[PDB]
């Protein structure tokens, strides 16, 4: 277990760029980490966005969030640059603004301020 509940992380999921997240406990399984059906470690994350979402993300697709400027280092893992949809960039900028606010908080404070409420 490399990450704990309330840790800020970048997550790389599907067709989307490295996204600011916060590690959290899955509401059903009540764990923030598990070993998947392929034997790989996964972490449960909340995505910082105007559209709240959660996901189990493979450990190779999770990186410690040190600050928004770290983004370029993640892509680095004539020169080619991919464009981004205007709407996606707007939501990413919103997520980053939340992550930057969360970064100035203690783990205890950000868990209090950002952990999602789940309704059946
Ligand atoms: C799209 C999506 C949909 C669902 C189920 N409705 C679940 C998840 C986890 C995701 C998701 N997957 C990876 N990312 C980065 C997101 C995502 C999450 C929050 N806001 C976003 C805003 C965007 F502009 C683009 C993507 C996202």
């Amino acid at each position: 277990v490399k990450f704990q509940v309330g840790d800020l992380v970048w997550s790389k999921v599907g067709t989307y760029p490295w996204w600011p997240c916060m590690v959290s406990s899955d509401p059903q399984l009540e764990v923030h980490t598990k070993i998947n059906t392929r034997g790989a470690r996964e972490y449960h994350v909340q995505f910082f966005s105007n559209q709240p979402e959660r996901a189990w993300v493979h450990e190779k697709r999770v990186r410690e969030y040190k600050g928004h400027k770290q983004y370029e280092e993640l892509l680095a893992e004539q020169k080619i640059r991919k464009p981004r949809p205007q709407r996606e960039r707007a939501q990413w900028d919103i997520g980053i603004a939340h992550a930057e606010k969360a970064l100035k908080m203690t783990r205890e404070e950000r868990i209090e301020q950002y952990t999602f409420i789940y309704i059946d």
